[PDB]
């Protein structure tokens, strides 16, 4: 017969490995198998010993706890985790990193914005919000997104590291806070700074080297949209702008201050993307295509044809505007 | 009772006050007396009965655990006033930075449990969760202190700019967080770096300066006369080992240094006073020398008497093992 839709057809278990995989044609459930598949199919539940019924409930709970925000929802998790899922296999992760690392990273990819509430640091910092003073103004969110993620493993049934040694766990523990707290995009260039350093003579059995690494990795799945094919990027920028419109809208309404870059009167769909792309996206994969070469024609060709593209939308958006007054 | 007299005000200024003599009332009225004393009332225009309420919910949220308890506070608060005139600390200090010295003293150890951060971590708990291991206890005192300060009728900063506030919060959160004595080494390291040539303008060497100079009032119970520094030594092992009582009765791992079967009231001091304080308040002293007579005095006065108290101890323990 033809199989429900949350049996994956071979066809997208094969898709599911790549960037070019299109997030938009699935629903939670759908994608809560795509996530399932991930574990078995990179040996975690093997390796670590997850009973596969508590996998399934973790990840039901981990749904639940993402908020219908218009950018930072299920749906980015999904794409976060799935990219790290495709960097697994287009950069041989498993060759340089151990099975506890992949769980790190994939299982911080799936936790690292639980329970967004679609209002970012500085909103949170500004308007002194209950967030802020719990966290004394240091990475409110990220440190909250974090919190949410052990709340969560730490309810029995939702627990997928209950079969490991408490020695694990604390390695593991201790791998997803530091990641977590890297998506925390006030820290890009220290981070970045950091990796170049390291960059000049990386050493792949040097624990601090490889921690940065995986900063690294987990901060480009983040804010890799505009990797993916242009059919499936340009959707999620109108996501990002609605999101963010409703917080500048609203920092004008209570008096905050305002970021330009934020401002529903100043931004269009090109504005927001060209600087981002060249100057954050760009140099970010350049620096990884030096460890994995096989990036720069996965990842970087289409950043490039993204920022010309937004680039020439650009010379029209201004010729457009230039022609009602001149 | 109510009123302070004179000698008590004159008595506060330094670091040979009997903490023990006072009930809360009497410490509020110390606290209270302080902010007007160093110009910080008028200076920041905190109205005065704002002042007293916020000593009083101040005192409201600590606990009454045997050693991290509002009398804590009032030691470690009057301890930072007693520096302030020893060290003759506002000519070096601007009257925020001395606010910030003062509240984060009082505020520094706000809604203490009673069971430290490694506690903390490897129980497992609430605390733990909320900070992801990150100082929890010091992160949770700081939020409360906030929380504390945003209640209107609590809030002695009502009538500071936004800029100050937030310079004073800023500066309020680091002295916090540094009080956490996992990170002892580092800031002493920090510290010790900068001392190399100290510069009185930069703000990082004042930065590192105040911590340092937090740090030193909370653990600064044996620079007090023996007689009011001996009970705290009670108070601290009935507290920490209440603590490892409770984890070995879990298992969860204990720390020999707080076991109550290993640990003597000098055990605990000796090794404290010889490698955390004595070469913290040495450094410290290179900036201000009137600090080596009046505290590093004490100091070594006190690790002498634990020294022979050991040496009384072990002998009567050899009148004892089968
Ligand atoms: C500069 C920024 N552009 C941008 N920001 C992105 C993207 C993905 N994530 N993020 C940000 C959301 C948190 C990690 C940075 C992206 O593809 N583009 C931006 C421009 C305009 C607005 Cl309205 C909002 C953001
Ligand atoms: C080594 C430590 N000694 C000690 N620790 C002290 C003192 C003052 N504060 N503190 C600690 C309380 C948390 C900031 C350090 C003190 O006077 N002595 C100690 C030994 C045994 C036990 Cl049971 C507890 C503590
Ligand atoms: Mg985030
Ligand atoms: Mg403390
Ligand atoms: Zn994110
Ligand atoms: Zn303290």
């Amino acid at each position: 017969p033809t199989y429900p839709k949350y049996l994956l057809s071979p066809e997208t278990i094969e898709a599911l490995r790549k960037p070019t995989f299109d997030v938009w044609l699935w629903e939670p459930n759908e994608m809560l198998s795509c996530l399932e598949h991930m574990y078995h199919d990179l040996g975690l539940v093997r390796d670590f010993s997850i009973n596969p019924v508590t996998l399934r409930r973790w990840l039901f709970c981990v749904h639940d706890n993402y908020r219908n925000n218009p950018f930072h929802n299920f749906r980015h998790c999904f794409c976060v985790a799935q990219m790290m899922y495709s960097m697994v296999w287009l950069c041989s992760l498993q060759e340089k990193f151990s099975q506890t690392d992949i769980l790190i990273l994939m299982t911080a990819a799936i936790c690292h914005d639980l329970d967004h509430p679609g209002y970012n640091n500085t909103y949170q910092i500004n308007a002194r919000t209950e967030l802020a003073v719990r966290y004394n103004d240091i990475s409110p969110l990220e440190n909250h997104h974090c919190a949410v993620a052990f709340q969560i493993l730490a309810e029995p049934e939702c627990n997928i590291f209950s079969n490991i040694p408490p020695d694990g766990f604390k390695q593991i523990r201790q791998g997803m806070i530091t990641l977590i707290l890297a998506t925390d995009m006030a820290r890009h260039a220290e981070i970045m700074d950091s990796f170049k350093e390291k960059m000049e003579n990386f050493d792949y059995s040097n624990e601090e080297h490889m921690t940065l690494l995986k900063m690294i990795l987990i901060k480009c799945c983040d804010i890799s949209n505009e990797v993916r094919p242009m059919e499936v990027a340009e959707p999620w920028v109108d996501c990002l702008l609605e999101e963010y419109f409703m917080q500048s809208d609203r920092e004008k309404s209570e008096g905050l201050p305002v970021a330009p870059f934020m401002d529903r009167d100043k931004v269009t769909k090109a504005t927001a993307q060209i600087g981002f792309i060249k100057f954050v996206l760009i140099p970010m994969f350049e620096t990884v295509t030096k460890l994995f070469p096989m990036v720069e024609e996965i990842m970087l060709q289409p950043l490039w044809e993204s920022r010309d593209r937004y680039e020439e939308l650009k010379r029209i958006d201004d010729a457009m505007k230039e022609l009602q007054k001149k």
